[PDB]
């Protein structure tokens, strides 16, 4: 449901082909929040339960609302947590294709983590989806050091966080349809582009 730790719980001897690491929004529950489960279900349908590992960013990532105001849009502790998960995936399953995503503060966290990641691991992330990207204007719709073709940003008209503000308006809470269709569609397409089918 809202908590998935497939990577941490997974057996290294039976690695999945695809590993999805997702960061939830501020004040959301579990480690997947409101959007993560929808994306997860669709990935499982495409690759099979044993074909994909769903891993939310928990641990030190408290998804504290106030942290949106920090320099990188999240805390240093949260970034260290997500970096650690990417590193665990790389070590536990070196042949797996990675995909990532984040919503709101989680999108800023995903961008910061990917920017800091060792290039060899970063290059394994076939696609990343960001919803209500809090650093959209500041980063010009990109994730630093990461290709535009592997990035998909979902920013609703009227969602003030996409336009340089930290005000939470109604459009910020309207990403449900995107998480159910275009987001997983993009991720599946990007994985298949490199793994074939
Ligand atoms: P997103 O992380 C929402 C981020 C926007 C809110 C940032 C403002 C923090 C200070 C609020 C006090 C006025 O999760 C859905």
């Amino acid at each position: 449901r809202t908590t998935r730790d497939d990577l941490i719980n997974g057996n290294s001897a039976s690695c999945a082909d695809v590993i999805f690491i997702y960061a939830r929004g501020s004040t959301e529950t579990g480690n997947l929040g409101t959007l993560g489960p929808s994306i997860a279900s669709n990935l499982e349908s495409a690759f099979g339960k044993d074909g994909v590992w769903i891993q939310g960013v928990g641990g030190a990532y408290r998804a504290t609302l106030g942290d949106n105001a920090l320099p990188r849009g999240t805390s240093s502790a949260a970034i260290r947590e997500m970096l650690g998960l990417f590193q665990q995936a790389n070590t536990k399953c070196p042949d797996a294709t990675l995909i990532a995503g984040g919503y709101s503060q989680g999108a800023a966290l995903a961008a910061a983590s990917i920017e800091d990641l060792d290039s060899a691991i970063r290059d394994k992330i076939a696609g990343t989806v960001l919803f209500g990207y809090t650093k959209n204007l500041q980063n010009r719709g990109r994730i630093p050091n990461y290709p535009a073709d592997r990035t998909k940003v979902f920013c609703n008209t009227g969602d003030l966080v996409c336009t340089g503000s930290l005000i939470v308006a109604a459009p910020h809470l309207a990403y449900g349809p995107d998480a159910r269709g275009p987001a997983p569609e993009f991720l599946i397409e990007k994985v298949r582009a490199v793994r074939g089918s």
